[PDB]
DNA sequence: CTCTGTGTTGAC
DNA sequence: TCAACACAGAG
């Protein structure tokens, strides 16, 4: 009945199977969303920890070695929450396609 | 009604 | 900074 942990950072077990995800900042959690994949919220996280403490951070899957991309132009071009509510309503992917459309 | 995500605590 | 766990209260 206790609930499974993540291989990955910033993952946590939702009760019904599904996973949430949390950076912190300071003393204060910032909750991400709940997904049903483990490896969905794990790339949430490393979204959120890419724009919260940069290109040199340590993620889950991401490289550390690409330091100026597109993606580096989408999160400096938002704001922190912004992102975070991007997150939180699986809308990122979409909203960084019609970014690029430019 | 469902179930997120906040409150809280304790390791590190 | 971090996650484990219970369950207030958001939707």
């Amino acid at each position: 009945r206790k609930l499974p942990s993540s291989k990955y950072k910033g993952v946590v077990p939702q009760p019904n199977g599904r996973w949430g995800a949390q950076i912190y900042e300071k003393h204060q959690r910032v909750w991400l969303g709940t997904f049903n994949e483990e490896e969905e919220a794990a790339s949430s996280y490393d979204i959120a920890v890419r724009r919260f403490r940069g290109r040199d951070a340590v993620t889950n899957f991401k490289s550390q070695v690409d330091g100026n991309d597109a993606e580096s132009a989408f999160l400096d071009a938002h704001s922190k929450a912004e992102i975070v509510d991007m997150l939180r309503k699986h809308t990122y992917a979409d909203e960084f396609e019609q970014s690029r459309r430019k």
